[PDB]
């Protein structure tokens, strides 16, 4: 599959992950691994590049987690704008799916 | 929504159109416009640009349609690799949906 497609897929997964709850890079990787039965292993560097893109664009913000169990983890959260970007992405992709269904029916 | 995401969506739609049947650019724009009740207007230059790359990449081939009514239409057809791409894209996007459900 093209790199552009894989990247678009990662962008959609990450918006969904943060919509569901603040999360940190190695929690995201680990959880996407299980949700994919080990099929998808995201790379740290991909996540940082995307997270710089989203953070500059105001879609995510970051804060430090509880260090009580050891380790200061940087968490990421969807901002309120980022929730709207989430809805928009979700809705437009849903429309893409109907378009494709309808194109089958058109002929 | 970001440009990169619209482009990925157009790429998914285009692969599906050509998988569904050979087709030409103006017909694709019109059909996608109808399938979307007028909400999606694919940009001609975008389609032509994507199709040029796909054609050089051996993913689609092209041929001229009947000119008996006076119209020169260039049709595009999925090659065997193009059918292979359609499946990968369809399957990998399906696995994405699967992942997102599970995360909740």
């Amino acid at each position: 599959i093209p790199k552009e497609m894989l990247r678009a897929q990662t962008n959609v997964i990450l918006l969904n992950v943060l919509k569901q709850g603040d999360n940190y890079v190695y929690g995201i990787i680990k959880q996407v691994k299980e949700a994919s039965n080990g099929e998808m292993e995201l790379n740290e560097a991909t996540l940082y590049t995307i997270f710089k893109r989203l953070e500059k664009d105001g879609i995510i913000s970051s804060y430090w987690g509880d260090e009580s169990q050891g380790g200061r983890r940087k968490y990421y959260r969807l901002t309120e704008i980022g929730h709207e970007n989430f809805r928009l992405a979700f809705e437009s992709w849903s429309r893409v799916d109907k378009i494709i269904e309808n194109l089958e029916a058109n002929k």
